[PDB]
Order: structure tokens, then sequence, then C-alpha cells
DNA sequence: ATCTGTACATGTACAGAT
DNA sequence: ATCTGTACATGTACAGAT
DNA sequence: ATCTGTACATGTACAGAT
DNA sequence: ATCTGTACATGTACAGAT
């Protein structure tokens, strides 16, 4: 049942083998441009980010997500106001005493359409721009569509800003050295604005590629020698359950995977043992991510793991009602089997 | 009993007055030999220090009089030749190294013999503190420094080559801890340098002294520091569990015995080191630890032990095909005294745990 | 004036002390 | 139970060099 | 600075075994 | 039905060379 939808969910190695040839011919080049020319971005470094690099992709290998980051010494930051993930920056970037996070992609995102204007063996345009929005998103076709989301980033090197002391909560899950040891790697900024236009956003990505691949209480977990978990599978599941009420109802726009994704991290936290996420308890392990949600939307409640005090489900973020519209389609996916899954 | 072996390992505890007090010294002293050989002629200049072994590990006994630390030296354009298939030993072919080059061939105890050279120049500079270079001991890389700041306190300094290629051939199927801290941790701890250590032992054999030894020193200190399988083994939101604490209870049946019969001499720490990473191999899961098992735990160490003894067998845990009781290293008279000896105390309520 | 090997500054796991 | 000294990893300042 | 070579993690695919 | 062993594929760390 559950395992057959994971059936359909699974890529097929030779649609992973021919979309990432392509996507790796287009970002080397937008690489080497930020390089070779001589731009403001000369040292930006690639870091590959979210599902396929972290191999909770479902469906198809279509969306891929890159960063360039871009050390920057002395960058003194400062809270806007309150909000926890959302700071300004303050001392080549001459031209953009604040770092304007507008400035700073509108020139990155000029750079790649220039580039992007000189690829003559791939079918490959860049989307129009979503404003507020830290990427720059390329629509590529072989045949089939792949988006790939270039993402500018800052890359600081000091300890993390103070909202993030009390986040991370894996002490006893992966324990204290890991979390000491991954509060050593930098931290990360991303011209995502606020509602304005000089704001930036953590952005932890790196650190949650590591959890993905190093998620359980024991070292074997998933590998050759230890025990498979069913640990991604139900963050796979409860991807597609969103995926495909997203499909339908417009009154979802305000959700996305990155919601899912905080769920199953705090769904991890509370139960570290992967004994408690046994394949053969895969419905149950499902069920209880389902309940979980569920109380999320009820309280209006999904604190942001790395940050808080950063509540992704407060009115501000999500309308009171549009929570309770995705409580109503996923209770009744709920009571009746999933019949979504089937469509 | 679950309560003999607490008290026990209550007198075995370190106290920090005494480790405050002897790091102080040894750190001191140590500082001051780095800085020499980083000064202008050295051979050794680069060469970065690495601590190593019982006390940087947490499972030292007793007190804190004996410090091990490596002072290394990478080397780029490095040609290994193993030596008679032994897994273990090697020589070294290819620059501040020159006058120790023998037409290719990198001497160890050429070099060792400059190393140790300086280090005596150096300790003789020293006015703050009662230092001597211990008498070299054959079959020993080592420097050894016997500090009498009061308490009598020995420093080996242990010189080594560094290399960062792969590991040779002979560790391919050692380190076997897939079951246990996983194949992930594998990977990265192979991913980390080797060394090569003086072998610099008198037998009078070929070769003699132009043959180095691999050392895993600091693969060990992470395994005995990272030993669940579980991350948060031992750590302030996980479990405790009995691993070092039965270390420590072996190490200390060995030098008790070893103080009393020098019938024992073959015999040394890193033997029961090897023996309990077999069991940690054996036994990989946390609650295989549990510290109200103590007893059993230990006991079943010791059983491991008397079987390595009675067959003559225990492998090198990095080196599999190194056999570490052989008989070309050790007597069968000398494992039947010390099987005769452990058998007894496991039989008789550890007397010697008394003394 | 700028560069850089050396060592201070900061943070916390481990484990003894109280 | 909390308090605390050592070891250790990484970031960063600057006297002396260039 | 840039880039290849190596090793092995993470995956999918499928036949034979269970 | 699931498990197991081999073959096939991409992603990622880092040594060494240029
Ligand atoms: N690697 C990385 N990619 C990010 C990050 N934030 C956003 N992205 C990428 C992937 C996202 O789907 C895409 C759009 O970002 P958001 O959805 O946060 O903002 P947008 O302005 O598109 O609107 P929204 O808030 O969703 O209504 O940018 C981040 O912190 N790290
Ligand atoms: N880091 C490191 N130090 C080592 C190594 N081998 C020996 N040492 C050092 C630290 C020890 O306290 C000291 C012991 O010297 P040896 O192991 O050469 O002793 P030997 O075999 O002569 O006699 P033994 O078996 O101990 O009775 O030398 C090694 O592989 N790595
Ligand atoms: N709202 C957000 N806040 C913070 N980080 C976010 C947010 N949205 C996305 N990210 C980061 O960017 C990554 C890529 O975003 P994206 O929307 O592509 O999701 P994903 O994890 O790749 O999953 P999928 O593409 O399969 O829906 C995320 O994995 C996360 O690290
Ligand atoms: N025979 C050996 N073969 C390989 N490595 C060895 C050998 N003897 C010692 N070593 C290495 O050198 C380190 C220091 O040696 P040493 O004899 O001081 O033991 P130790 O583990 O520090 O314990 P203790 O000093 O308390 O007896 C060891 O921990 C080990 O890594
Ligand atoms: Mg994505
Ligand atoms: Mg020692
Ligand atoms: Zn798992
Ligand atoms: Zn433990």
């Amino acid at each position: 049942k559950l395992k057959k939808v994971l059936d359909k969910l699974r890529l097929k190695r030779k649609d992973i083998s021919e979309a990432a040839e392509t996507v790796n011919k287009v970002v080397e080049r937008l690489l080497r441009r930020m390089q070779k020319r001589e731009s403001e971005f000369k040292g930006v470094e690639q870091l590959n980010t979210g599902s396929y690099y972290e191999h909770v992709k479902i469906s198809a290998p279509n969306e891929f997500d890159v960063m360039f980051k871009l050390e920057v010494p002395r960058i003194e930051l400062q809270e806007y106001y309150e909000t926890g993930a959302f700071y300004l920056v303050k001392f080549p970037l001459s031209h953009f005493e604040v770092l304007s996070a507008t400035k700073m992609l509108s020139k990155f995102r000029k750079i790649i359409k220039e580039e992007v204007k000189e690829i003559k063996d791939i079918d490959v345009s860049v989307e129009k721009e979503k404003p507020g929005s830290p990427a720059v998103t390329l629509l590529i076709r072989n045949p089939e569509e792949i988006s790939v989301d270039i993402i500018l980033a800052l890359e600081s090197k000091g300890s993390w800003p103070i909202s993030t002391k009390e986040g991370l909560p894996i002490q006893g899950w992966l324990g204290t050295k890991v979390r000491t040891n991954l509060r050593r790697e930098p931290f990360y900024l991303v011209p995502k604005n606020a509602k304005q236009g000089e704001t930036w956003r953590l952005s932890f990505s790196h650190t949650e590629k590591y959890i993905l691949n190093n998620h359980g209480i024991e070292k074997t977990c998933c590998e050759s020698s230890g025990a498979k978990c069913c640990r991604k599978e139900c963050l796979k599941l409860m991807k597609y359950l969103l995926e495909q009420l997203k499909k339908e109802f417009q009154e979802l726009d305000a959700f996305c995977s990155y919601h899912v994704k905080t769920a199953i991290f705090h769904m991890w936290t509370q139960d570290p043992q992967d004994s408690q996420w046994d394949p053969r308890n895969l419905s149950s392990c499902f069920d209880k991510l389902l309940a979980f949600f569920l109380e999320c939307l009820r309280t209006e409640k999904l604190d942001h793991y790395f940050i808080p005090k950063f509540n992704l489900f407060s009115q501000e973020l999500i309308d009171r009602k549009s929570k309770e519209f995705l409580s109503k389609k996923i209770e009744y996916e709920r009571n009746n089997g999933f019949p979504i899954f089937d469509k």
C-alpha cells in the first residue's frame, strides 16, 4: 500500500543520469562565469542543497537547488526587529553602509541571464523573477521540464547569531559533539526579503543536508552494515501528500515542502530511537507524522528548527483559514485510506 | 562483584589536583621542545604536535605520571617498501632530510639520533624544572623525559613521519568497525594521514636501522573518545557505558602483575588495548556494556584475553596479518605463565587489586 | 604601506569535585 | 545535582617582516 | 588558483533465493 | 511476497600536480 506509493515515487536511474548531466553542464558554465570574468562574485563556490542532493526528491528528478556561496569577513549583523531569521548586513561589493540584498541579487541575476543567452546546446531560459524571493530560477528542457534554483549566499565564519542558541535541539538524538561540530560550520545568509529590500535571511541548508544523510541515533543507521529505517520514506510520503494537495487546491499556495521538512525534523527529535522508525512500522510512523502536522495546524505553531522564536505557521505568514482548510483536506485523506495517492 | 570493581575504579581515578600540577609542567617542557624544533637549521622544522596515549584518551590509571606525545613531520615524495611481508614494517624511499638518506633510503636511526641530540641539548638549557633524558632503550622510538616535578613523570616524545596518501594495503582489512561505528566513520578515518615511527630494534637483522613501523595512535584516540554505536554514548544527554572502565581494570590487572613478575616483561598495555578493540567489535551494542554489568563485561574480556594467550593469536587491530602473540615475539612459556596468573586472580576474587 | 606566522579569544565535551 | 579545570578546534589580531 | 584521480558513500535495477 | 548479491550511476571529500 504505502510501499506501492513509494515504488511510484522512486526516481529512475536513467532519468537521474540524463537530468544531472544537463544540470551540471549549465551550473558549471554559470559558476565559471562568476569566476573568470572578474565579477564582484569572484570566489563564489558551489554547494548543492535540497531534496535531490538529500535523496528525498520524489516522482522525477525535475527540481535542483544550488547555492553559490561567497565569504565576506567583518559582516556586522543587526536583527531586523525581533524576527529571528531576518537581518541587515553591515561592514569589490562596494556598489551594493548596508549591503542591500536587492542590489546584490539583481547584479547576480543580470550576470546569469547574460551567460544563459550564450548557451546554444541546451534549451534553457531564466524564469521571470518572483518578488522577495532569493532564487534565480532556470527552466531547462531536455524534452522533460527541469528547474534549477541558483541561490546566492553570503558565508560567514563567525559563531551563529544568538537567535539560534536554542535551536538545533539534537542533543538527545545526534548528540552534543555532532551539535557542537555543526555549529563550528559557517552560517549562511540568503537574499530573501522580509515585508525590506535590504534584508537577508539565514539558511541552514548545509546543516539540513548533513542531518538527512546522518539521521540515526546509531551510526550504522541505513548503512550497508546497519539496518534500514523508514525516516526518509515518511518524509517522501508526507511531501507527496502535500504536493498532490497543492496541485488540486489553490487555497494551499502558502504551504511548501519546507513546512513538511521542518515538521519531521521535530518528529525525529521527539522519537530519536531508530527502532521507533522500523521499516515494518511504516504506516504507524506516517500516521504519527500526520497527527503531529495536524497538531501544528490546530495550534498554529510550527517553529523553525534552527530559530525557535520564528513561527512558520504564524498568523502573519499563513492565514488561519488556509490552515483550517489544509487540516480538513489532510483529515479526510487520513480517514479514507489516502485516495489522493491513487491519482 | 558490581561493588568490588566500583571501589577499584575509585582507587584508579586521577585527582584533578595531580592532573593540573603534572600537565602544567608537561606542557611547558613539550612546548619548549616543539619551539626548538622550528628554528634555524633544524631538519625537523615544520614538525607538529599530536597528543596520544592513555592520558589524552582518559584511560590513564592511578596517577598522571606518563604522557605520550607525537612530533610528526609531513613528507611528500614517499614510496613504501614492505619489510618481508610483515605488514607492519617498512622501508621509506624518496631537502632537509638529505643527511639522513642512504642513497634513496631514509634511515630511521640516523633521523632519530639527530632528533634525540637536539632534544638532549634543549633539556640541558631548562632551569625551571628538574628534567633529564632517559638512556635510550632498544626497540623504542621515543625520546623519554624523566621529570621530577616533585613526583616522577615520564614523557615519551615520539618522532613520526606523516604521509597523507592512502593507507598501505596491509591495512585494507583492518579497522573492522563497520558493524559498530559504521562505514562513514571508517571511510573518514582512512582519509586521515597514516604515521611511521622508528622500529629501532637491536636484533642484528638486515635493514635494522632503516625500518619504520606503522602507528595508528591518532585513530585509536578518536575511537576511544567516540566508542559507542549510539552517538550519545557517554554524553550528557545519553547513557553511560562501561567500555572505558573495563579497559582501566584490565590495564590495572596487567600493571600490577608486571610490577611483581619479570616473567611478564614481553607484555605491555597495547596488548590489552588491542584485545578490547576486538571485544568492542564482537559486542558492538551499547547495551552489551551497561554499567550494571561491569562484572560480567570485565569477565568476558578476561576470557577473550585468556583465549588469545592459549591459542597464541592476537591480531593487530589495524594490520590483521601482524600477530602480536606470535612465538617470534613472546615465548609460549611467557603466555602460559600470564594465563595461570590471570586465571588465578579471576577465581580468587582479584587479590592483586588490593595491593 | 601591506603581509603573515604565532598565539590569543571563544566555546564546550569530558570527567573530577563538591 | 551543579560547578569547574584541561584539552582541543576554529576564528581572528598584530608585531615584526616585507 | 584550478583540475583530475581515487575511494566509497548515497542511490536504482534486477535475478536468484528465501 | 520479501531478501540478498551483483551491477550500474551520481555525488562528494581531498591528495597531489600543475
Ligand atoms: N538553499 C536554499 N534555497 C533557498 C532558501 N530559501 C529559499 N530557497 C530557494 C528554494 C525555494 O523554493 C525558493 C523560493 O524561496 P521561498 O519560497 O522562501 O520564497 P518566495 O519569495 O518564492 O515565496 P514564498 O515565501 O514561498 O511565498 O528559493 C535557503 O535558505 N536555502
Ligand atoms: N605514537 C606512538 N608511540 C609509540 C608507538 N610504539 C611505541 N610508542 C612509544 C610510546 C610508548 O610509551 C613507548 C613504548 O616503546 P615500545 O612500544 O617500542 O616498547 P617495546 O616494544 O620495546 O617493549 P614493550 O612491548 O612495551 O615491553 O614507545 C607507536 O606505534 N605510536
Ligand atoms: N521557507 C524556507 N525557509 C528556509 N529555508 C528554506 C525555505 N524554503 C526552502 N529552504 C531551503 O532551501 C532548500 C530548497 O528548497 P526547495 O523548495 O527546493 O525544497 P526541497 O528541500 O529541495 O524539496 P522539494 O524540491 O522536493 O520540494 C530547502 O531544502 C531548504 O534548505
Ligand atoms: N607495540 C605497539 N604497537 C603499536 N602501537 C603501540 C605499541 N605500543 C604503544 N603503541 C602506541 O603508542 C601509544 C602510547 O604507548 P603507551 O605504552 O604509553 O600506552 P598507553 O595506551 O598510553 O597506556 P599506558 O601509558 O597507560 O600504559 C599507545 O596508546 C599506542 O597507540
Ligand atoms: Mg528542491
Ligand atoms: Mg602511555
Ligand atoms: Zn536510517
Ligand atoms: Zn560510552
